[PDB]
């Protein structure tokens, strides 16, 4: 809606979907692994207020990426794995204009990769359960 | 403008389509690999062709009906003959998918557009289609 772009998601159709939208500005992505992709923080600002959305489960050890002022996420790849018999995200990683972080998870499958020319991450959408089960980002100019 | 991927191999000549108003066709010349790609669309109250990569292969036609669009392009980026190019490509509209185009298997890659279309394409080409990638729009 409102001229939205989502790409995505990419991995599994199990656990439940979730939707944060693109209007919040997003200031840090934590990413909870062990085997596989567990879980996801992300943290925005809107309206002068910090909130932080937790998707997938309990499960993992935090990695995060704090975005600094004038970063901004400009890529995002990983790999989809079959995991205790779901399809889940195996492994997960960004790109900032700055620098790259991860993949984080030890779990291959079918590679996914989005390298993004003109453009960033805006939001994010997806599945989330025991594990997180899929990923996909809103887009926007710059 | 929002610009995806390009996915292949940093072998032969860039190319740059620019966004157009509508995608009237695109057409995949394969073999073993994606060789290049026509794409047919209006511009401007213009219809114009262009053509990237080889014209080596068999072309496969894809052409958008009224009110069709693409929500998906999906492929592998695979090693030929010393190069890195585009081994298999496909697309989805809104109606159905269509492919793979070529045999050669790689690095597997995926778009799926959950809201919007591809609206162009850049990339690299050469003899072959050694990269792709693609605008994208709101509906």
């Amino acid at each position: 809606m409102n001229g939205a772009i989502k790409v995505g998601a990419w991995g599994g159709n199990g656990g439940s979907a979730f939707d944060m939208g693109p209007a919040y500005r997003i200031i840090s992505v934590k990413i909870f692994s062990g085997d596989v992709v567990d879980g996801v923080d992300v943290t925005f600002t809107y309206y002068g207020k910090t909130e932080t959305r937790h998707y997938g489960g309990s499960g993992g050890t935090p990695h995060e990426i704090v975005l600094q002022e004038g970063e901004y996420l400009v890529g995002m790849a990983g790999e989809v794995a079959n995991y205790h018999g779901a399809v889940v995200l195996g492994k997960l990683g960004f790109s900032t204009n700055k620098k790259a972080y991860g993949p984080f998870g030890n779990t291959g499958g079918t590679p996914f990769s989005l390298p993004i020319a003109a453009g960033k991450i805006s939001g994010f959408f997806g599945r989330g359960g025991k594990f997180l089960d899929a990923i996909g980002v809103y887009l926007e100019p710059l």
